[PDB]
This record gives C-alpha cells, structure tokens and sequence, in this order.
C-alpha cells in the first residue's frame, strides 16, 4: 500500500514514524509547502516526547531519507498539482487540517490517488474510528475520516460499556494537555503555563456519528493543562442495567485482550499521565482510578496519548480501506 502525506505537522510526522515501520505500508512522498527538506529532516528526526527517531535521518535537495528510504518532497499549496498518480500512490493520508471535506479532499483523487483519509473530523466524509464502525466501511468509499484523537479515545469504552450495560446518559471530561493544534475562544488564548483553562469539545457528541445509537446521550467539556501530550477522559455515566465496578473491570479487561485487543487497553497500575507517552492503543482504561457510586451510576477513567494512537489509528485504517 503506497501512500503519500499531505503536512508534516506532528500528526504528519509521527504518521510517518508508524507507517515506516508498518510493512505492507509503503510511504512514497511527502507535501508540504512551508518548511524546507533540511527542517523537514530535522523536525522529523527529533521530537521532546516521543525521543529521537531510531534510525538515521538526513536530506537531499527532492528527498527526506530515513534508513536508506528516500522519501520525495513537494511545496505544493494546492494538492490537485501532486504527481499522486505518476507516482502511484494508493492513499493519500491528509493530515493539514485543512482539505479535511468531501470537496476540498477530492484535490487528492484529483492529482491520481485512489483514495484519501483525512486525520481530521469531517462534517462531510464519513468518519472511522477502529474498533468502532471500520465494519461499516465499503471500497467504495474513497475519502474517509478518522475522526479525532479524543473521540478515538472515549468510542471504543462508549461502546464496550453502552453494549454491556447500556448508556442512559453520559457527561464528559477530558483533562487535555497542550497537544497538537485567538479570538473565538478567549480562555484559549491566556497563557498556558500556569493555568488549567476550561475549554469546549466535540468529542462527547461526535461518538453520535461512529455509534449511531448514542447520539444526542453525551456531552462535555475539557480542562486544558500544561502537561505532557497525554490527555485522559472522565466520563460519568448513568447505566441502563444494574452492575458492579468488578463486573465493569471485567468486561473492558474482556474486550481490551480480544475484540479490541491494540485499541483499547486496560491497566489497574499506579500510573501517570507520562507513562503512556508513545502507547499506541486509542485509550487505555484506568481501572484503579475510576469508582462507581451506586449500581447505575459510575466514573470511568481512560488515557490516550494525543497524538501516537490516534496515529496509530491513522495508519489502522489506511490499511483496512486498502485491504477492502
Ligand atoms: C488529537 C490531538 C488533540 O487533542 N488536539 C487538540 C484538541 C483540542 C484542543 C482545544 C481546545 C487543542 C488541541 C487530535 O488532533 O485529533 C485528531
């Protein structure tokens, strides 16, 4: 499967971390129209949280190489003027932020990719999150979302708890750290170094686009915090069936080792937000620290490394759309 990447952003790089390593995938060529092949080399080889790439990293005027593979390079603001087909590139994963609808996507299609997977929430192209909905997919399909890193997290628990116990409701919190990604949100821009700052998210009500049958059951906010680019959820939910905080371990420790085995992982350590820097699972339940008030009513706890599952995930479904 051969694809190509539009942005070097974090989520562009670390897509490329993982899809190096993936070996039916095949990263052919990079786009991105404001940074120079020596930066690109640079930014790619270093990053403060998920250490220096293990491998050899440098340049040359059309490429970045790393370990042996030359990657070529392209400056191109408009997508649609990329040799994705000279090229031969199956997907062309998009990860700018900006060409993240049905119409502006097709760019990719437009310059010869087979097709386009977006890591962004769409409003347009239909969203996949593994583990969740990727069954719902179909080869005809050709430009796919992957949604976000937080709803990548709170799904696959929303689903493992709502099919064993059903979800009345649900509110939210997600303790977000400074991630990847100002005058529409006033609390955003006060400094970030000292402050837990309260913020809006999309998360709770996009889980309605991947779980149909949870739409319009949940919402909530965030508390934005200088941390490590680990974020975790909090989400309090009143329950249809009667059950224990045991009976609730054991079904998330159930689908974490089998169905969901890579997506969603289980702990019942003392942990910190930084020991998940670099774990690849969308969300990591935390046993220990959530508690059930009465048999209806409990909180539940789940980490996510904000930007290494989520693409992790990416590269997931890259796979999954070439497969079909
Ligand atoms: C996951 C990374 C992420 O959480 N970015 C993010 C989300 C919200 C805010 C605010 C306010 C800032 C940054 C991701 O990028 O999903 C694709």
């Amino acid at each position: 499967v051969r694809v190509a990447i539009n942005g070097f952003g974090r989520i562009g790089r670390l897509v490329m971390r993982i899809a190096l390593s993936r070996p039916n995938v095949e990263v052919v060529a990079l786009n991105d129209p404001f940074i120079t092949n020596d930066y690109a080399a640079y930014m790619f080889k270093y990053d403060s949280t998920h250490g220096r790439y293990a491998g050899e990293v440098s340049h040359d005027d059309k490429h970045i190489i790393v370990d042996g593979k030359k990657i070529a390079t392209y400056q191109e603001r408009d997508p649609a003027n990329l040799p994705w087909g000279s090229s031969n590139v199956d997907i062309a994963i998009d990860s700018t932020g900006v060409f993240k609808e049905l119409d502006t996507a097709q760019k990719h299609i437009d310059a010869g990719a087979k097709k386009v997977v977006i890591t962004a929430p769409s409003s347009t192209a239909p969203m996949f999150v593994m583990g969740v909905n990727e069954e719902k997919y179909t080869s005809d399909l050709k430009i796919v979302s992957n949604a976000s890193c937080t709803t990548n997290c709170l799904a696959p628990l929303a689903k493992v708890i709502n099919d064993a116990f059903g979800i009345e409701e649900g509110l939210m919190t997600t303790v977000h750290s400074l991630t990847a990604t100002s005058h529409k949100d006033w609390r955003g821009g006060r400094t970030a170094s000292g402050n837990i700052i309260p913020s809006s998210t999309g998360a709770a009500k996009a889980v309605g686009k991947v779980l149909p049958e949870l739409q319009g059951k949940l919402t909530g906010m965030a508390f934005r915090v200088p941390t490590v680019d680990v974020s975790v959820v909090d989400l309090t939910v009143k329950l249809n069936k009667e059950t224990t905080y045991d009976e609730i371990k054991k079904v998330v420790k159930a689908a974490a080792e089998g169905k969901l085995k890579g997506v969603l992982g289980y702990t019942e350590d003392a942990v910190v937000s930084s020991d998940f820097l670099g774990d690849s699972h969308s969300s990591i339940f935390d046993a220990s620290a959530g508690i059930q008030l009465s048999p209806k009513f409990v909180k539940l706890v789940s980490w996510y490394d904000n930007e290494y599952g989520y693409s992790t995930r990416v590269v997931d479904l890259v796979e999954h759309v070439a497969k079909a």
